């Protein structure tokens, strides 16, 4: 099975979706370490309660970033973690962590980057007024949301949403579009050219995920 990592902060919905498409069978990977940098993060319950296991390794631990990234890194490595996925992790990461998962660190982002970077895209796009968001699974690097892109998904945006309506809107897409980018890993199905990336026999051109969900 592929091995995979998830670094997390708060509440982990994230999370709470790939444990759940991998109990039925959905993808065939193992979650073998969840790392918390926050020790009162829900994501931790939900760990517990699937017997996933857990480790908070806080950012105050440690006088340096570089330190904090290398024991994060480290434990990863202990564990034979092939694939590591950001999901609510608060923390941004830098060259001293990624460089030892070459374009193997992916995440989840409330909005079609490259539009709406950062935090509360959701409010983002609200505040903005654009007809359509969604939201984006993609490779992390040095940039802000703005790294090589796997897969979208796209949704409308009312003329009375509010932050909140539409970030429920996009997180039904966030929890499908994740566990199967996970299981496009686990299928040794993920090509990278560049900063693009390609999913062998996947089908692209289509709505409202580009390429098309094969597990949901
Ligand atoms: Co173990
Ligand atoms: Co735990
Ligand atoms: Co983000
Ligand atoms: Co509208
Ligand atoms: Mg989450």
């Amino acid at each position: 099975m592929l091995k995979i990592g998830v670094l997390v902060s708060g509440r982990g919905s994230n999370l709470q979706a790939i444990i759940d498409a991998i109990e039925s069978g959905k993808v065939n990977a193992s979650i073998e370490l969840v790392i918390s940098d926050n020790p009162k993060a829900y994501a931790i319950e939900r760990c517990k309660k699937h017997n996933v296991e857990c480790k908070v390794i806080q950012r105050k631990e440690f006088p340096s970033k570089k330190e904090f990234e290398e024991r994060m890194a480290l434990e990863l490595k202990k564990k034979g973690v092939e694939l590591v996925v950001l999901a609510g992790f608060m923390r941004i990461l830098s060259h001293n962590f990624l460089k030892y998962f070459p374009n193997k660190v992916i995440n989840i982002h409330p909005s079609l980057i490259p539009a709406f970077q950062g935090l509360h895209a959701q409010k983002q796009a609200v505040e903005f007024g654009v007809k359509f968001s969604g939201c984006t699974v993609h490779i992390v690097d040095e940039s802000v949301d703005a790294g090589p892109v796997i897969v979208q998904a796209v949704v409308p945006v009312l003329p009375e949403d509010d932050e909140n309506t539409l970030a429920d809107r996009i997180l039904k897409w966030e929890h499908k579009i994740l566990p199967q980018t996970v299981q496009w890993f686990a299928q040794d199905r993920i090509i990278i050219d560049g900063r693009k990336v390609i999913v062998k026999d996947a089908t692209y051109g289509t709505l409202p995920v580009n390429p098309a969900l094969e597990i949901f």
